[PDB]
């Protein structure tokens, strides 16, 4: 499923991502925009052989299990395909584990490079929330 900007902000808000670990809702919505382009079925294979999954492009090496990434941990204890659901619940739960880890949202490159320091609130401008 491809989300609307505001449809997503709302879903993320009810799922408790708004202001989670200090990161206001705009940050999350933007990260979503540039990681996956609001598309839940997005996948990207990396050079190290791992693959990134879903709305927030979560990586097979540390966080889930796709059965083809050697030496992986599965720190969110899910199959990696569960992150491609139109229900964003698993993506969201696993995002909270990642963000709480140590590097905050810097764990996401697209955020770090395309959102960090920007007026991220533009991303929730004019949504019923």
């Amino acid at each position: 499923k491809v989300f609307g900007r505001c449809e997503l902000a709302a879903a993320m808000k009810r799922h408790g991502l708004d202001n989670y670990r200090g990161y206001s809702l705009g940050n999350w919505v933007c990260a979503a925009k540039f990681e996956s382009n609001f598309n839940t079925q997005a996948t990207n294979r990396n050079t190290d052989g791992s693959t990134d999954y879903g709305i927030l492009q979560i990586n097979s090496r540390w966080w889930c299990n796709d059965g083809r990434t050697p030496g992986s941990r599965n720190l969110c204890n899910i199959p990696c395909s569960a992150l491609l659901s139109s229900d964003i619940t698993a993506s969201v739960n696993c995002a909270k584990k990642i963000v709480s880890d140590g590097n905050g949202m810097n764990a996401w490159v697209a955020w770090r490079n395309r959102c960090k320091g920007t007026d991220v609130q533009a991303w929730i401008r004019g949504c019923r929330l």
